[PDB]
């Protein structure tokens, strides 16, 4: 039978198979009564959707129904670990779980909630599927990488994209530079799941590709969404945010800065976690009603 990396088998976890024939390890958290909504929750690069737990509840407990899945390449999903063949990959392995959940749950609105570059592959997704989800939750979405980082990683990707390197990696993200809870960063560091080694350059490529395309997206998003962004971000630099106010055509759009916070901002300061939740919870509160 097959397995997760971690040796456990598919047929005792919930599970999707996508397009290309690769087991996606999956979660949901539901309501005892009826849903109002649906919302997908897309993890960022190196992380796994387990790492939602607490976020899944609060929305849960607003009567939604929570799901998601572990990326290709991340987690307990199959596959090269933090490799893809395209960026794409990862928008239509949302759609086909979206797609499936709305059959087994029709009539309900969909939402995206999605973080760093979960919130690229969300940004690409609603795009894909104009005037069909209700809105989106974006915290510290990948939309402009920090520009010296981008500036040095393409260098690396000068030497990938012209000749045969298959094992290049970048150095690896200092995890103290993302979010001011020590105790936060302590347990990323902790967390078996969480791939930290250096990026390949293949997928740094693709996450250039998720930029682009994202940039590209802008000027044709149409859906609602509300943007949580630190100001002290290391990783996805503030200015995407900004540019997504911006250039997105949406009609319903809001944006919350926290002034000094790191970019994992679930998982900041309690002071700036606790707003975090708050103000999500107000937002699809509004808009579940
Ligand atoms: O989605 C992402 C993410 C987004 C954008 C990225 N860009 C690169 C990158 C890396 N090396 C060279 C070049 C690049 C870029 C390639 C194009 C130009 C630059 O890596 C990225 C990762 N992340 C961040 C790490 N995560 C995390 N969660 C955490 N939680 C706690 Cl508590 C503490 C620390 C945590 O770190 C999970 C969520």
């Amino acid at each position: 039978p097959r397995r997760t990396p971690q040796s456990i088998p598919y047929q005792d976890l919930p599970h999707l198979v996508n397009a290309d024939g690769q087991y996606l390890f999956c979660r949901y958290w539901a309501p005892t009564g009826t849903p109002k909504a649906l919302i997908f929750v897309s993890h960022g690069a190196g992380e796994h959707s387990g790492r939602y737990e607490e976020l899944a509840r609060m929305l849960m407990g607003l009567d939604l129904l929570v799901f998601a899945h572990d990326h290709v390449g991340h987690g307990q999903s199959e596959g090269e670990r933090m490799v893809v063949s395209d960026f794409h990959v990862f928008v239509r392995d949302v759609l086909q779980h979206v797609d499936s959940m709305q059959k087994d749950y029709p009539g309900l609105p969909v939402f995206l909630l999605g973080h760093s570059m979960g919130g690229a592959i969300a940004i690409l997704t609603a795009a894909e599927r104009p005037g069909h989800f209700a809105g989106m939750v974006l915290i510290s979405p990948l939309v402009l990488a920090n520009p010296e980082s981008a500036t040095t990683f393409k260098v690396l990707a000068a030497k990938v994209l012209n000749s045969v390197l298959p094992n290049l990696s970048s150095g690896p993200i200092d995890s103290s530079v993302l979010s001011r809870n020590k105790t936060e960063v302590d347990i990323y560091n902790s967390d078996p799941l969480i791939c930290r080694a250096g990026l390949k350059v293949c997928f740094g490529i693709q996450l250039l590709n998720a930029v682009s395309r994202v940039e590209r997206a802008l000027p044709k998003l149409t859906v609602p969404f509300l943007l949580l962004q630190g100001s002290a971000d290391r990783l996805c630099d503030s200015k995407g945010a900004y540019l997504l106010m911006e250039l997105a055509k949406s009609q319903d759009k809001t944006l919350k800065i926290y002034e000094g916070a790191y970019h994992v901002l679930h998982k900041e300061l309690p002071e700036v976690t606790n707003s975090v939740f708050h103000e999500i919870n107000m937002w699809v509160s509004q808009r579940t009603a």
